[PDB]
């Protein structure tokens, strides 16, 4: 757990980043990386939502102990997961996700990179990204454990929450881990 770390405990918590109203980005490619440790079978770690009216979203989650990402940029819901192993063993792991149009890439630690190409052709842009929600409380599947080194398209969100950014709001059972 390098860099800034936060712990989510009994009851769940949430760190929310809101882009200012006239600065919501639209992207053709996305980069998401985060460090975590948990023993949960089910939970939503990170979710990026487009503004109201659009269905675009991106969600990093754990289902039956397996870490995966599901996104939608206008066409179908695309899912990619590292279902080989399990990652809810209480140990520290790193997950990297990449998106190029409707194609994706996912890699846990140093295991084999997983490449997913939807058979059905898809739209290409993650339009009007409005919020980055960390903790899964709002999605109804609170994360319990540690998250650190969150990187989303150039934004080091956890550092921003620790550097007390104006566009960040922290709520619930979430604590900033002090440091060495």
């Amino acid at each position: 757990h390098a860099g800034t770390t936060y712990i989510f405990s009994k009851g769940g918590g949430q760190i929310t980043y809101k882009w200012p109203p006239n600065d919501r980005p639209s992207t053709r490619a996305d980069r998401l990386a985060i460090g975590f440790s948990t023993v949960q079978k089910e939970a939503v770690l990170v979710r990026v939502d487009s503004s109201s009216g659009l269905g675009d979203y991106l969600e990093l989650h754990i289902h039956q102990g397996k870490i995966g990402v599901k996104f939608n940029v206008g066409t179908d819901d695309i899912a990619i997961e590292e279902s080989n192993a399990i990652i809810n063993d209480g140990k520290y792991h790193v997950v990297r996700f990449t998106r190029s149009g409707g194609n994706a890439t996912l890699q846990v630690d140093s295991w084999p990179v997983i490449e997913r190409y939807p058979a059905g052709r898809q739209l290409t842009i993650f339009n009007s990204q409005a919020t980055i929600i960390i903790g899964g409380k709002e999605q109804g599947q609170p994360f319990q454990g540690q998250l650190s080194g969150l990187y989303y398209n150039g934004l080091k969100v956890l550092n921003m929450a620790a550097e007390n950014d104006a566009n960040i709001a922290i709520v619930g059972n979430v604590r900033l881990v002090g440091e060495v």
